[PDB]
């Protein structure tokens, strides 16, 4: 029903299977704890998607050379842009906490690489926008996504301790996502 | 001093200046408020830098994938290569801490950045290892940076609050370091 959202529905296989993903678990210390636990961050977040939504954007809309990636040649926001990838992005939230990071998962990590390299951007919307986001802001980018979130795990009051769990948690599954979403920005052989 | 240790007599200008850097500190939210704390975190770090530098072998060592990157063609760990790095390493720690992030400071992430990557991996040290370390791995480990060092800003009992704002300031840095890192790894024009 989320238009572009084609998880489970992908044309490509992931250059990258559930050994690499192991492997790659281990390196960010993510365990069968951090499952139960990041499945608890999405009970909490699930209400509140839309004010994170807006949070976020409203970080993004505050700087003009991040705001930049989503807009039309002109200089200004691509509001059809913002609205789409708004919807992709909430229902992501909702991934992270509840989907099994199986392959089917892994393919997915792998579009979502690609819809922020040139590769792919611009074509799930079709929209006319700068071709690529430099991948330096992706790494960046893990900051403040973890920091956003925070609060937003503590708001049904929960434990200081259980939101401390849920925020690790949600730091490592951004962490282990970027560093797939990588691929295709890294010269081949060199991943 | 520091076999091996180039800070300020690196052979290449960054690819990116100072105007790079701003953005990206803002990409990561960094700003003055972090420089105060980032600095407060040397202090509170400098002398157990013995300790974290156990801690944080003791998870490389004890994963064979991770390991691997230190590892002679043999398989077994060239320990000439692991005391060498790992002088570099505690100062990293310091430099982090204490250094203006200017043109020299970006002259030298672009170094470190080499230095992972297979354009200079094993040439500092002058010894036979594994070529490259996949960028994956670059990323993942702003995980575990990031938390192998809390427990040891909280030991000098700051209150927790200003712990919390020297491991944010600490995550930032470290997330806006890798970023710069990437250079060598990103296909050109993607960075
Ligand atoms: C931790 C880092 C990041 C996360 C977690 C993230 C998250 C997301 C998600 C979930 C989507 C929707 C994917 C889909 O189902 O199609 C998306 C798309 C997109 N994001 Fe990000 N993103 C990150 C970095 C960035 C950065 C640095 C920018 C720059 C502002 C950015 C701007 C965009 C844009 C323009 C799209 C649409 C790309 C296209 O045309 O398909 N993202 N992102
Ligand atoms: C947050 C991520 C990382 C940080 C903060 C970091 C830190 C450092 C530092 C400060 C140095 C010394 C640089 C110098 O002055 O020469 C170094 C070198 C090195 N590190 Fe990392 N590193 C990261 C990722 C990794 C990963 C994933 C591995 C894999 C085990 C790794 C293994 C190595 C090796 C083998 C060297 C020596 C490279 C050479 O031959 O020059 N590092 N790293
Ligand atoms: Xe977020
Ligand atoms: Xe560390």
């Amino acid at each position: 029903k989320i238009p572009g959202y084609t998880y489970g529905e992908t044309e490509n296989r992931a250059p990258f299977n559930l050994e690499d993903l192991k492997l790659l678990k281990e390196a960010v210390m993510f365990t069968a704890e951090d499952e139960e636990y990041i499945q608890k961050a999405g009970e909490v977040l699930e209400d509140q998607v839309e004010e994170i939504l807006d949070t976020w954007y409203g970080f993004v809309g505050s700087h003009p050379h991040l705001l930049y990636y989503f807009t039309s040649p002109d200089g200004t926001p691509n509001e059809k842009y913002l609205a789409a990838v708004r919807k992709r992005f909430s229902r992501w939230i909702l991934d992270t906490s509840n989907r099994s990071y199986d392959q089917a998962w892994l393919d997915y990590q792998y579009e979502i690489g690609l819809r922020h390299h040139r590769t792919k951007k611009n074509q799930t919307d079709n929209v006319e926008s700068v071709p690529n986001i430099g991948y330096r802001y992706l790494v960046a980018f893990i900051y403040p996504i973890t920091a956003t979130m925070k609060p937003f795990l503590a708001r049904k009051g929960h434990t200081p301790e259980e939101v401390e769990k849920m925020y690790q948690a949600w730091f490592k599954a951004t962490t282990l996502q970027v560093a797939l979403w990588s691929y295709p920005y890294v010269k081949y052989g060199d991943f």
